[PDB]
């Protein structure tokens, strides 16, 4: 475990939390400048395995690119210190190109 912090203070945004395409990296960002010390957990659950990568932009935010291969309805969960951030999980329809 890392932290007992403000998951309620974390914001998220980006197209990857609205829609995605199969085999195409979906991107969004997580704003944690207000939360402080804690761990970030990103899970994408649906009809296929997800490959999730992250990259701290060292400005209070962290960019996240994920790719799923099967079109369908996925849920993107973003948890800070093992608690959901506001509006998590995110329902994301993934379609074909």
């Amino acid at each position: 475990a890392m932290g007992s912090g403000g998951a309620h203070k974390v914001r998220a945004g980006g197209p990857g939390l609205e829609r995605a395409e199969a085999g195409v990296p979906a991107e969004f960002s997580i704003w944690t400048r207000e939360a402080g010390a804690g761990g970030l957990a990103i899970a994408v659950e649906g009809p296929s395995k997800a490959e999730i990568s992250f990259e701290d932009r060292k400005d209070g935010s962290c960019g996240v690119a994920y790719v799923v291969q099967e079109p369908g309805d996925y849920e993107v969960s973003v948890k800070f210190n093992e608690e959901h951030i506001p509006d998590s999980p995110f329902v994301v329809p993934v379609a074909s190109p």
